């Protein structure tokens, strides 16, 4: 019941600190991600699982059903901790509906409406990942279409888990676990900033002048 | 329990697209939507799950003479009965021979109660005809969710005469048990324009990330 | 749950359509209704008993408690079915105390405060109504009184039943409902308004010409 | 000031209204002058002689060209006549012309807030929303008469709303609550506005000391 | 527009407190609580508005309309100050309806709904006495009503001013107050409450100490 | 203060028979013509530019700015549009801002000085992102700050667009026809006049 | 809108409250006054010349006729003495008289909204709330002060607001955002009120 | 599920009356009131109940070597670490080792949440601090129970920095599992004056009872 | 009554195209920015004000009283258009009191509690800059923050405007829009965004035939 935080990053320390801090469950990974490390895709991944030993997303290449469910099968035999991230559309749910029925998991991602979410959750889908960050860009507020479909999960049960994305800032994690959101991925530098707080540091050398003295 | 998706139609395409999705739980029908009886089987043998069809006669005697008729075409069919005494009064009759049914053309939450105490598996109240009344269907809708959840009727509610995807994501907000809606609707839950630029940039970059070698 | 309906009548003909359509739980009933029907009070109780095989709520002549204890055993006796209708007095909550003490239902009527709801709970009535549209009449709000003697009864779970009775129209009925009363009693012709829409008739129209020209 | 109509045609019950100071203008229709034995106008002009206020009367007609002509030979009856016209295409063509020309308007049978909107850009001197019957298809005519109260007030348009289709007090306490214009109501339910048992336990209890206060 | 307080009262020790203090604003009255003064009607009546010069509510015997407003007149002679109380009866709206016309203010009481008080206003009353505290008795919650009669007459800026009457305790002034009636009238019992808080005494206690 | 209603369309008779009801107030235009429309509502007239750089945005809603006095220039939202708005709100041409999907948007709409901003409302429901909140924020965001801007409700689809975009008192909602038809009607209207003309027919037995 | 008074006799801090042009009056007490090293008459009349803006000064007796002797007596003393009065039947009295006469009353030890109904009805130039007395019985002293605002709102009293007995920035804000019209405080709490360590961190930044 | 009172202190006479009243669960302490290894074991063996207790190194070796140390005291003992990276690291460590930790300096319900992930048996958020600067404090407070709400973490809370009465009511209000606060804050809640005035008037009721 | 736009920024080509659209009505400006130009500090300072005319706000560099009153009289000669940036603290707030009376327009900044923004504005404050962006980051809220200061300022009418500051997203924009602050400052790249959405671009491509 807890609240996971899955790190958005292919960077192996960052998910090393993240681990050494028990904070960390899982790994969301990208095309643009790993298009920022460029290193192999399906050896980054394996790295990955072995570090976080949780949900690692991984996606696929190919946007047809059935390129998208071959090289499913293919990522999935790299380590029963990859999920396979499909972007939501019509041969992308079917995909689903058929990675799910061979024990697959999937996280549906390029969700920007309660309605798509709908479908991700009734395909079957292990997780869904609604863009926070990029609807709140368009000001038609993403926070508030994370809210809807949370709501609309809580209504129904869908087993399906909702991961929090496209997540830029604090106050993102924190209107996440207030609405409780089961899992928020974020990068490496929003998690750094959950620690700080100046009230901290200075609580701290109001210990720390005094042994000085 | 998971949404119900049922699909108003009688296009077996449409219908295997649904399945294919793993998204259509059931259909709603209407001779309007070539053949009766055989449509109807075909439809069941396809979404294997409930298919909703008509009779002809309004007179209790006849309606509940042609529900047992249409009932002996498959385990699947359910008989759809509209909101008068007699179609009430056939309720009360088939219910008590295992018959499912649903009570449809229901515009109060008046008629509701009543379709349910006499027993309907289903009742079907139409949102879109309300709003164009501009009386409020989905508060109408809303009404009959909030006394259902009163009194946990076992009768489910198909919130019927949908006609764009905010009456879903509406009725999926206010927990309707299932929404039944045109094949053109639910293609357009699938949709956003943020996905497909998602999808355009996932690629691109990816391809840059190929280049890269 | 399920919300229970009663019929306030004693004419069998409305009574028996209403088992007919299986919406019909239970009937509330008064000498005038019954003395309508050329009926002797007794036969036309226990004719309504045969009929709906549920609660039928029938008043006592007595309002002092030795007279209506007395009445409620005699009247208890005709039929499993019958409640016996207490006027919500001291007497009348002292009888209820002495006949739910001897398995003898009770219905609590004439409340028209969420006090006197608490009171008829508290002595063990099996049913309490209060009169929603007497309180309406009066401006001051029956469905208002309605919705706080609900809360009350959730906040504590008493076993007595809430009847919204003195229901007048259809919206009546469907704020009970919304509410969640355990039973709402009406008249017939309220329980014939529900089944009617405008919209539903169109929609009959529109279904026949439909099916007429797919024959074709 | 909040205005209460009549809707009646006996003159009996409107001197009442005028003597109470509570009544200021009637609206009518050719049955209630039929259950009173009279001649439509005349019985138009008598009533208007006795409010002395806005007089509401239906033409016949449902064309367009029949309304006008008929609305016309009504208004010349008494500067108080309001003509009543049903919410149609023709009847909202009707307004539009009769507003132009200074006579004044009723759009009737208004169901909805779309309906009420496109009554007040016409330009109707009221409109009059029927919530009893919309309380009756259980779809909440209250409802319906305070999103009309809410866009009324949202653009201040000149037309006033006369809460029409009032069947009991409530109606008319939920209708001042919201702030209609108007409300309309039979004989019958003013006359239980006038009550309450604490009023008449109060009159004896007055009437005690009074008489106590004498004696000493 | 001040809230007013008006004292339910015949007694002018009373009363003259309550000018003293600046708190009171009016007086309502009847021959109960005159009677218990030891004190005729109309004299006791004119004693107080002498000392309050203000509104001072005094009820009428009859009941009938020609009677009542027969009465108000020779009443509103004794005092400018003098409101004629009128029951909550069709033939008291009627005596309203015509004493308004004449200059001569009027109290509609007994007023336990708020279609009453809609009736009241629209007839020309001066005020409407709404009765809190026997409604409260009948648990059907009479600050409520109260509550509904002050919407209304906000929303329709009647000229009727509002007495929250049949006050018995401290939090029907308060609530009363909150919800922004025009005018409370209550027993003096219930004014010496209002000035009462132990926190207040231990203060005056302490600011003693040093 | 009273509610606009515009007409999407461009068929004379359906605006003639709006300005004979009495309730159409201008139209809203797409892909000459202008002219008649104008001439008939006598009323704001919206009339989009072709060009979508500035320069010519500009220079071609000048030459349709003199073919009446109700034209309106609709100017989609853009830099280059709001650009525009600006010099052309200076020399007193009317502008409609449109393709408005975001309260942002409408914020600069008003902010250069556009007479109108029409926020689409049916194509962001569509979306399921609920365009009748988004008119919501904008209508409490231009109340709070009193922009001269007036809000058209623009992509109305159905009648609760229009009591919706009402109960928030919107300035105007431009709609179909097919939707100021749905308007009038009501089954219980119907029902009510059948009965009306019984009683009539009554009234005459009885004498 | 919002005035800000110090509960305090010390003239520096005074003096600090007015260079920074945030204090708009002094609200005081014999213990004060004496706390410093000085006699009533005397510090009231040096706060008013410092403050020039209403000095709040108590007088000794509580019957009725010495308060109001004592209270025209001090309110010679300057016109920016405004004398506070303690609410009782007698306080109620002597501040109609007062009003009267045209000298200024602060009604103080108000605890509950009643009381402060009589004291504007008497003519009370202002009332005095005492919100952190009612928090620490757990009675919620910010809610009673909100009843109050609310029914003065309703009526429009002149009598104006000072929240009293104010012992900390909540305090301070929650009465601002329900619009009281004067906070009294401590000069400890003002300081306060400046305080941020983002705005420290701030400045070593940005002057760097 | 009994809402906890804790005592900030080192007295043990106060710890002594808190046990007797049979309010006081625990006792959160620093250094400063403990005028370190002896009286911990005092109040432990006094309040039989979770007494929090500082470490020195903020380091997470040295934080992690000096809990250990704590621990073997009692059983009751139950180790403070500061809100850091390392604090957090260090909890990790010790919730393995069943080690009980209790968070502190947490000013924002972030913090809150990485507190409860990494195992943290309590959280003690700063209300009064943040109330000081006028952020309110017992709004954060209310985000950080909100959020556990949502999630079940095991962690519980203790507002802490609790200055006066009200907080208490308010963070009770709120259902925090625990509220930690000053003695004199504690003599306080006993206190009504409408109290002891009903007590001068039973016993003026006696007395005239024995008429 | 209009809700102002600033630009965080010493950038003369983002304030023309500011300027351009009609949109942006002032600039608030620091070394740091205009240093990212490599320009002198009062001439860039003029160069501004000529462009946006509308105010300018600029920081001194004094935290003493005297020095930063000496320094914003200097700085105000540069134009009528500059308005004094003033840390918030005990000094600053005396500097306000005292420039206010000469009447030197003047900025509280650093300002992160509504306690802060009642002194600011009783001082005589021309503009409050409460720090939205970094409070969020905090996780203490800063657009609740906001919220309280907007709700003081009307409860008051304080004369004083209230400047958005540290905007760092389109959903600052709009939320405080919604709540109905004076004035958002916020860097040109945000600004940009404004304009911007997808829906826009298809129905452009729609009638781009």
């Amino acid at each position: 019941h807890h609240m996971k935080i899955f790190l958005d990053t292919a960077n192996l320390e960052e998910i090393k600190k993240g681990v050494e801090w028990g904070i960390v469950d899982g790994v969301t990974t990208n095309p643009t991600l790993i298009s920022k490390e460029g290193a192999e895709f399906k050896q980054r991944v394996k790295e990955i699982c072995d570090l976080v030993k949780g949900p690692v997303s991984a996606e696929v290449v190919s946007l047809d059903y059935e390129g998208m469910v071959r090289e499913a099968r293919e990522l999935a035999q790299i380590s029963e901790y990859v999920v396979i991230k499909i972007p939501m559309t019509p041969d992308g749910i079917k995909a689903v509906k058929t990675l799910s029925a061979e024990g697959i998991k999937t996280n549906v991602t390029l969700v920007f409406s309660p309605a798509q979410a709908i479908l991700a959750a009734k395909a079957g889908a292990t997780y869904v990942s609604p863009f926070v960050g990029r609807m709140d860009d368009l000001s038609n507020d993403g926070m508030r279409m994370l809210g809807e479909i949370v709501e609309i999960y809580n209504n129904y049960g869908f087993e399906t888990e909702i991961i929090a994305a496209s997540i830029r800032h604090p106050m993102h994690v924190v209107e996440a676990a207030l609405m409780g959101v089961d899992i928020v991925t974020m990068p490496f530098a929003v998690l750094e900033k959950l620690f700080k707080h100046p009230m901290t540091d200075l609580g701290i050398e109001r210990f720390m002048e005094d042994w000085k003295k």
